C-alpha cells in the first residue's frame, strides 16, 4: 500500500531494481541476433533472473553458490549415467527408470535430515537437473552441446542479476544486524517504563522483539560473512559474533521484564492502597534503568567507547534506597498474629514479588556492560570526546 | 540415516512414494506411440511431480489450488496484453518491455507485504508464467493453442501425483495436531515436576515446546480444513479451532512455569537451611499439579468426557495447606528489628517469590478445565465407561 511504501522506501527500490533487470534481459532478447532457436534459449535468462535476485548481497552469493553446486553435480551424474546405460543395450529404458527411482529416493531421504532442513532449495534443483537431463537426451542421443549451451545463458542471467543488485544501491546484512542491535535497546527501555507505570497506575512488542529475534540475528550473521569490506566495516574478518553476544546478554535481562509484565495480568493482586506506599522508589528505579539502556543504545549506534565515569552508580543507589524502604515497612507484607483468609494473604504477599523482580533486573545489568566493553575492544571503536 | 529410518518408518514410505510417482510418469513418457513427434513437451509432466508433492494431503490440495490460481490469472493477463499489443504495430518491443517492467514491480511489491508472507510460492508462479508466455508467444499466432497443451501435461502430472499421494499411506494433518496437543500436556507436566524438584536439591524444553508451537498449531489447522472426513473425525465441519483454544489456555499456564525456572538461574538466592522448612508443601503441590495435567492429557488422547468427580479438589487443598504454612513461619522472610546487610535481606525476600508463583500457577488451572469442557461438548466425546 501507499502507507507501506512511504514508511519504507527500501522496498520500492528493490522492486524497481528487479523490474530493471527483467527489462534489460527482455530488451536484449527482443533486439538480439535473429538466429534460429531464439525463442528456445531466450527465456532461460529472463527466468533465472527471477530465481537468483535476493534481498541482500550475501544471501544472493550463498544461494547462488549452493545452486551452482547442485546443478553441476546433478549434470555430471546425469551424463555419467547416460553413458553407463549403453552397456545394457537390451535393457535401456528399464535401467534409466530404475536410476530415476534410486536417485529420487536418495535425494528425498537426504533432504529430510534435521541438520539439512535449510538447504532444500538445492536438493530440488538437483532433482530437477537430473530428471531434465535424463529425459531430454533419449530420443536423439549425444545430448551434450545443448546442455553446455543452456548454462551459458543461465550464467548470463545470473551475471546481470549480480551486477544490477551489487552496483545500484546495495543492501548489506551487516548494517541490518547493526541496526537491529541498536533497536532492541530502545524496545526494552520502553517496555520497562511501561510496566512500572502500568503497575502504579491508579509493553509487549518491546520484549517480544528482543526475545523472538534470536534466529534473525543468526541468519543475518550467516549472510554477512560473504560480503566484502565497505564503509566503516574495513577489516579482513569483522567480529560479527560480538554483536550476537551482546544481544544474548540483553535477552537475559529482558526475561525479567517479561515476568514483570506477567505480574500485572495475574488473577491474584494486592490492594491499590498498599501499592502507593512504595511509589517513589519504583519510579526512580525505572527511570534510571531506562536512562542507562538508552545511553548504551546511543553509544552502540555511534561506535563510541565508554567514558571514565561509572554508568551504574545511580541505579545501584536507587536499588539500595528501595531495599531500605522495603525493610522499614515490611509489616505490610505479612502478618504477626499467626506467628509460631488465603486470598488476602496472597494479595499482600504478591507485592514483594514485584519488588524482588525489580531488584533482580537491576542486578543483571553488569553482564550487558561487560559484553559492551568486550565488543568495543574487539572492534576498534572510537574514543569519546 | 538408518536410525532416522528405524525410529521413523514414515520418512521411508514418503520417499518410496515419490520415487514410485516419478517412475510411473517416466514409464509413460518412455513407452509412447511409435510416432514421437506427436509430442515433444513431455518433461512438463515429469517436472510437476517434483513440485506438487507435500508431506500431508491437505497441504498438497491447498498449494495446488494456490498455484493454479496464479497460473491461470497470469496466462489470461499475458494473452490480453498480447492481443492489445498489435494495435501499436510500429512499437511492439517497447510496449512489451514496458509491460514486463510494470508486472515485475507490482509482483515484487505485493509479495513483500508482511500479511501475505505465507503465500510466497503463489506469487512467483504468476511472474514466471507472464514472462514465459509473453517472450515465447512473440511472433506467433498459435500460442493460445500451445498454452492448453502445456497445461494439459501439467494436469496429467498433478493428477498422477494426487492419486499416488492420497491412495497409498495418507498422512493427515488433523492427526498431527491431535497428537501435538497431548505431547504439549505431557511436556508441561514434566517441566513442572522438574522445576519443583530442582529448586529443593541439596525442565527446559518442556515449556519451550508448548510456548513456541503456535505457528505449527495454526498451519496444521489451516491444512486440516481441506481434508475430507476419515476415521474418528467424521463431520463436515470439525471444530479444529477448539484445539487451538485449549492449547492457548495451556500456554498461559506454561508462562508461570517459565517464571519459576527463571528463579533457579538468578544471581540472588536464599540459603538452603531456610528452603528446607517448606519442602513438604511445595512437593505435594507439584505432585498434584503434574497428576492433574497428565489426567487431562490422557482424556484428550482417548476422546472421552470428564467424569462426575471434582478434579481440582486435591490441588486446591494442597495450596491452602501451603498458604497456612507460609502464614505460620512468616518471620523467616522479613526482619522485625527495624520495623517502623542488604544482600541477606534480598536473599530472604526471594524465598517468597517462588511460593507466590506456585500459588499463581495453581490459580490458573480453572481456565484450562473450562476450555477442555467446551471442546468436549463441541465435539461429541464419548461418555466415560
Ligand atoms: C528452467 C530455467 C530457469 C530456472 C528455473 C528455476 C528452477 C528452480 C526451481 C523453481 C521451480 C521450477 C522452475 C520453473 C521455471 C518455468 O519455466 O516455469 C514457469 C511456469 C511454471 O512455474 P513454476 O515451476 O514455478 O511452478 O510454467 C508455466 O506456467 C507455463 C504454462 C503455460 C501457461 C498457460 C496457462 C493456461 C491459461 C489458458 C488461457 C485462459 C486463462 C483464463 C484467465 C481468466
Ligand atoms: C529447473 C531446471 C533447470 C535446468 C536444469 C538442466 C540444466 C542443464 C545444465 C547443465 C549444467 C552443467 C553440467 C556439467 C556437467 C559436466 O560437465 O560434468
Ligand atoms: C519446464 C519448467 C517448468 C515445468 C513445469 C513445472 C511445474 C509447474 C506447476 C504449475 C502449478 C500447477 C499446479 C496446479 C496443477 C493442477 O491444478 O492440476
Ligand atoms: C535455476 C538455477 C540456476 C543455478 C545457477 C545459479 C547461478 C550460477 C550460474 C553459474
Amino acid at each position: 500500500a501507499w502507507e507501506m511504501g512511504v514508511s519504507d522506501p527500501r522496498k520500492i527500490v528493490f522492486s524497481a531494481k528487479i523490474g530493471l533487470a527483467l527489462t534489460i534481459v527482455a530488451l536484449l532478447i527482443f533486439y538480439q541476433e535473429p538466429n534460429p532457436d531464439l525463442s528456445r534459449y531466450s527465456v532461460w535468462a529472463i527466468l533465472t533472473v527471477v530465481v537468483v535476485f535476493e534481498f541482500t548481497i550475501g544471501a544472493t552469493l550463498s544461494k547462488g553458490f549452493n545452486r551452482a553446486l547442485g546443478t553441476l553435480s546433478a549434470g555430471g551424474l546425469a551424463l555419467g549415467m547416460a553413458e553407463l546405460s549403453t552397456l545394457f543395450g537390451d535393457w535401456e529404458e528399464i535401467f534409466c527408470t530404475l536410476s530415476i527411482f534410486c536417485i529420487g529416493f536418495l535425494a528425498t531421504f537426504m533432504k529430510l535430515y534435521p541438520s539439512m532442513k535449510a538447504y532444500e532449495y538445492g536438493f530440488r534443483v538437483f532433482l530437477l537437473t537430473y530428471c531434465y537431463i535424463l529425459i531430454s537426451g533419449f530420443r536423439t542421443g549425444q545430448f551434450i552441446e545443448v546442455a553446455i549451451s543452456r548454462f551459458l545463458l543461465i550464467a548470463l542471467g545470473a551475471g546481470v542479476s549480480l551486477g544490477v543488485n551489487m552496483f545500484i544501491y546495495p543492501i548489506w546484512a551487516g548494517e541490518d544486524l547493526h541496526n537491529l542491535v541498536v533497536k532492541n535497546f530502545m524496545n526494552v527501555a520502553t517496555s520497562l517504563e511501561g510496566c512500572v507505570n502500568g503497575y502504579l497506575r491508579c509493553v509487549y512488542k518491546g520484549y517480544r522483539s528482543a526475545v523472538e529475534s534470536t534466529s534473525q540475528e543468526e541468519s543475518l550473521m550467516s549472510f554477512a560473512i560473504w560480503e566484502p569490506p565497505h564503509g566503516p566495516y574495513k577489516s579482513f574478518n569483522y567480529p560479527w559474533k560480538n554483536y550476537v553476544k551482546l544481544s544474548g546478554a540483553l535477552k537475559h535481562c529482558a526475561f525479567t521484564v517479561m515476568a514483570l509484565h506477567g505480574c500485572i495480568l495475574s488473577e491474584i493482586q494486592a490492594p491499590e492502597e498498599r501499592r502507593q506506599v512504595f511509589r517513589q522508589e519504583l519510579q526512580r528505579v525505572g527511570v534510571e534503568g531506562a536512562k542507562l539502556l538508552r545511553e548504551l543504545g546511543e553509544k552502540v549506534k555511534k561506535m563510541e567507547k565508554l567514558g571514565p565515569v561509572d554508568l551504574l552508580f545511580e541505579v545501584h543507589l536507587a536499588a539500595e534506597e528501595l531495599q531500605h524502604k522495603i525493610d522499614k515497612k515490611s509489616y505490610l507484607l505479612v502478618n504477626s498474629e499467626c506467628w509460631e483468609k488465603t486470598y488476602e494473604s496472597a494479595s499482600a504477599l504478591s507485592l514483594a514479588t514485584f519488588a524482588s523482580l525489580l531488584i533482580e533486573f537491576v542486578a543483571r545489568l553488569q553482564n550487558v556492560v561487560d559484553a559492551f566493553k568486550e565488543l568495543s575492544q574487539k572492534a576498534n571503536f572510537k574514543e569519546p570526546e
